[PDB]
């Protein structure tokens, strides 16, 4: 037993990682089969990056895996990510996917600068499209990614920061998530909401792991639990989302609009000095299958 | 910025780690040069360990990397790990060595079940010697590390759950952490404290990434802080802590005993509905240089 916020192992996109340097600006890229993606906004000098991308050539871009130099032979734009093809094939090129996720959905976060790892933790992507993530200057094109048996689905690159301290980025097309953009003029978050099903999802994990405290007969119709969800801003609860926490609730013998009911209580009276799973907070970033994954002990290579 | 609980890459754990079974029991050894050290409770039949292992014959002890079969030409007991010699040194060992940590410490672990990686978690090493991890049977044998630029310090492997569902283990000598013993006899945690100089370290990371609600002048002596650390089950603040904490101190300007000042009156006061990097409870699982290495950018490899 036990519950952490558990990332997945990091070894397969480790090996992908890469340096890539253009004028002044140095940040992350990753390398996969012969090509490197990075963030456009590495190319030199309110930006248009197609003027900034003609004016540039293959040798203006100096790529190093770790020790070993990178021939760029190729580059071109994919929305607000950079292809740059290099002469050699990543050798450690995992099976992969590119994948973009819903917010509510979670991923680990492989922290680079220069290249070379420095960290691995798991974060959700927020209903408003930020992630909470911890990003110092030169991380930018680090990566996001789940790992489904032996195959790396990449699901994030980051690009920036907003000013409450949250992070910005695309999915590996170079499509932002949110309506932001890869500019320095003022940009805001936008308002957020609590992830509302991993909510419950954690609120399962605690009974699995014997946090039986909050629990309770009241029941409530999924109706009557939106109604308090909408004044806590949490996001509304579906029809699919119960379905979803199905597994949970079987194994738990606690029916899904049960833990609404617990839900609803803990919302309108706090906690009373008491803990859950270690946390005075009720905890939005594990989803179901997290839960799952991590109470059943599903592993990868 | 941000602040996140942030595990090292685990690439070069995931390497080592095979799978070892002999008899019914199955769990995870790590692969270092022609060595695999795993928990000598795999040993088959309240035991007598070398009664059993005496019984035991190399060909008893079935060592699978990956897909490949691993020989073993010789077994020997050390403390509580055993050392099973195989014909085949493992081509992916990194720059290691076997260390011991102080209750206070933190570390990584990379829990696998079958041999294989399934997530990697940040913790630390409590004040009782257990560790508050998540672990399912089959995951004995995982170990928890630190890495300094590219060496590995393994500091930790697992053994068993207590029955509040801590942990319990060994460093790499097989010498267990704390008063526990490799029997299903039964064993209690202890009772634990709150590491204070990490709960100091982590208002500092709060400092810097823009939380300052709970600072203020008061100050206080190191003497009259310890009287409120005892009273709330906090460890002593010794003259070493505050001198490890002077460099944060330096960054944001405010004095050790002012942070000390404002940790006393959270004590006596709550938190009052109000957030620290994102947790309604003082957090005392990161150490100073944790909070160093996460807010300046060092990386490793
Ligand atoms: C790439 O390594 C960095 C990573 C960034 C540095 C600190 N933390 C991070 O995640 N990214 C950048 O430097 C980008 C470059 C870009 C193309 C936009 N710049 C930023 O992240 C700035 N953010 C920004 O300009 O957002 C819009 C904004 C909002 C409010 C006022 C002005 C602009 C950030 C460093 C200030
Ligand atoms: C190895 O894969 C497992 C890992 C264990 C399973 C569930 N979570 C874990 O971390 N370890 C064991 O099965 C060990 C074997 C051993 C040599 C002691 N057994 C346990 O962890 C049991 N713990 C135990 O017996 O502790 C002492 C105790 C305390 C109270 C009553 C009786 C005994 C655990 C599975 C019950």
């Amino acid at each position: 037993s036990g519950f952490r916020k558990m990332a997945f192992p990091s070894g397969k996109v480790e090996g992908c990682m890469v340096q890539v340097t253009c004028g002044t600006t140095t940040l992350n890229g990753l390398w996969l089969d012969d090509v490197v993606y990075c963030p456009r906004h590495v190319i030199c000098t309110n930006p248009n990056y197609e003027d900034l991308l003609i004016r540039k050539s293959n040798h203006n871009f100096l790529v190093q895996a770790g020790n070993v130099q990178l021939r760029v032979i190729g580059h071109s734009m994919q929305n607000c990510v950079l292809k740059l093809k290099v002469d050699t094939a990543n050798p450690k090129t995992p099976k992969y996917k590119f994948v973009r996720i819903q917010p509510g959905q979670t991923f680990s976060v492989l922290a680079c600068y220069n290249g070379s790892p420095s960290g691995v933790y798991q974060c959700a992507m927020r209903p408003n499209f930020t992630i909470k993530g911890s990003f110092l200057n030169g991380s930018c094109g680090s990566v996001g990614f789940n790992i489904d048996y032996d195959c790396v689905s990449f699901c994030y690159m980051h690009h920036m920061e907003l000013p409450t301290g949250v992070h910005a980025g695309t999915d590996l097309e170079g499509n932002f998530y949110g309506p932001f953009v890869d500019r320095q003029t003022a940009q805001a978050a936008g308002t957020d909401t609590t992830i509302t099903v991993n909510v419950l999802a954690w609120l399962y994990a605690a009974v699995i792991n014997g946090d039986r405290w909050f629990l309770n007969r009241f029941t409530t119709t999924l109706n009557d639990f939106n109604l308090v969800a909408m004044k806590y801003n949490y996001e509304p609860l579906t029809q699919d989302h119960v379905d979803i926490l199905g597994p949970l609730s079987a194994q738990t013998g606690i029916a899904v609009l049960d833990m609404c009911a617990s839900l609803k209580e803990l919302l309108q009276n706090g906690m009373n000095g008491r803990t859950i799973l270690g946390s005075a907070l009720l905890e939005d970033e594990f989803t179901p299958f997290d839960v799952v994954r991590q109470c059943s002990g599903v592993t990868f290579q």
